[PDB]
């Protein structure tokens, strides 16, 4: 489930966002969408904590001990919510100015970034062969995501600037979260709540500083459609399910498992629906398989 959700959210997210940024007459403030995403994720996470603790009194006691009585954990997790506030805003900026396939292949540089961050920040080591597999994975997903190519003004350079910022943000903020997540036995859903609390503040502050003037003229939810809420819904689910993947595996295995899932789900749709694929995909898929194999060997 957690990988099938992740992919059908991976596929639909960048396409739906790209669409909402290029077809609109009345155009929404994307800083707001990023803020609303943190709110929704906070709310699902609060829901999930009540299920896990399994009681109103245990739920309340957990928020007391782990939010109200853990200010240093909030302080720490404000850093990656600051970085994710930039990352997530950069994604919206990139897809406003670039083709979705051109966004997809470029954003895959997060994979080497994330590996280097893991090695540096989590006190971990990757063999010569494990490093080889990471670059092969990156080259494989590059080929998997490659495809042919608005009535709005566009700035490809600005689009590529934003992907460079988001790639750096992805490696750093993801690995910072994992470090904090795996440093104690504290619940995943506490960590998410601790984080999304600051996320709501930082994201809302960014909205005010970027688009505050024009929002006072036009309104917070100006330009919002059924498709803008779909993008927010997908970002929220993808965000939460990214955190679960980090809990049960890690930020490096997130790349291999996401790559594997896109390959297998596309292969499933070839056989079930007669979906047509490229030669690039077929080769990309084979390198994703080999990379997973190589990565998983004894050192
Ligand atoms: N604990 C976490 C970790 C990541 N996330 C979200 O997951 C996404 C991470 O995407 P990448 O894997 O591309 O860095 C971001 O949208 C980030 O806000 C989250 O919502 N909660």
């Amino acid at each position: 489930y957690c990988l099938t959700v992740m992919t059908l959210v991976a596929a639909a997210y960048t396409v739906a966002l790209r669409y909402t940024r290029t077809t609109a007459e009345e155009l929404y403030f994307s800083t707001t969408a990023v803020c609303i995403t943190e709110v929704i994720k906070l709310l699902i996470s609060v829901g999930l904590l009540a299920k896990e603790t399994g009681s109103l009194g245990r739920f309340k006691a957990s928020l007391s001990e782990n939010v109200l009585g853990s200010p240093k954990e909030l302080a720490k997790l404000s850093v990656p919510s600051l970085v994710y506030a930039v990352q997530n805003n950069m994604a919206f900026l990139a897809l406003s100015n670039l083709d979705a396939a051109v966004y997809q292949v470029t954003y895959q540089l997060k994979i080497p970034c994330t590996a280097l961050c893991t090695v540096l920040m989590l006190n971990r080591t990757l063999s010569k062969l494990q490093w080889i597999s990471v670059f092969m994975l990156c080259g494989g997903v590059t080929l998997v995501q490659w495809k042919p190519a608005v009535v709005v003004a566009q700035n490809p350079l600005l689009g590529f600037g934003a992907i460079a910022i988001a790639v750096l943000c992805s490696g750093f903020a993801g690995v910072y979260f994992e470090k904090v997540l795996k440093s104690s036995d504290t619940s995943l859903w506490v960590r998410n709540i601790q984080m999304y609390l600051s996320g709501i503040v930082v994201t809302l502050a960014g909205t005010y500083l970027s688009d505050g003037a024009e929002i006072q003229e036009k309104g917070f939810f100006y330009g919002y459609t059924y498709y803008v809420w779909f993008v927010i819904f997908l970002a929220s689910v993808g965000g939460l399910y990214t955190s679960v993947v980090v809990k049960y595996t890690d930020n490096i295995m997130k790349g291999f498992s996401a790559a594997a899932a896109i390959v297998l789900s596309t292969i499933a749709s070839v056989l079930l629906f007669g979906l047509q694929i490229t030669l690039s995909f077929a080769l990309g898929a084979l390198l994703v398989c080999v990379s997973i194999y190589l990565y998983g060997l004894p050192r």
